[PDB]
């Protein structure tokens, strides 16, 4: 459906986000210069419920996959729900090298 895309690098120690499509830029309203380098949780917020972003936390130290609800906000502020899902990227020899993200903006 409609969607977005990143790709994070875990290769870094914080999952810096290394590819974003243009989905992504346009959704958020954020530009490459303020996405690239960064970790994905800038997006939240006041109400992101903690306890979901930990599931997040928990599934990248584990290297599982992982679907999480949240509450993400738009550089103008504005909020809007994120459904997210992350899948680990292994190597050959079973080492995580990038987690990608599919985004969908849930607010129907
Ligand atoms: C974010 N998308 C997103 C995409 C990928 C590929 C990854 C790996 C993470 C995200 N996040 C979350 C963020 O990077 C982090 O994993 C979590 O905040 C949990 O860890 P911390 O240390 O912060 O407790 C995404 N977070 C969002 O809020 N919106 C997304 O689109």
């Amino acid at each position: 459906l409609r969607h977005t895309f990143v790709v994070a690098d875990a290769t870094l120690p914080d999952c810096p986000l290394v590819y974003a499509s243009e989905g992504f830029y346009a959704m958020t309203g954020y530009g490459p210069d303020e996405v690239l380098g960064h970790n994905c949780r800038f997006l939240q917020g006041e109400g992101t419920d903690p306890k979901e972003v930990q599931k997040i936390r928990d599934a990248i130290k584990k290297g599982e996959a992982c679907s999480v609800r949240l509450l993400n906000y738009r550089k103008d502020g504005t909020p809007f729900w994120n459904l997210l899902t992350v899948t680990p990227i292994k190597t050959p020899d079973g080492r995580v090298s990038k987690f990608v993200g599919v985004q969908v903006d849930v607010t129907s």
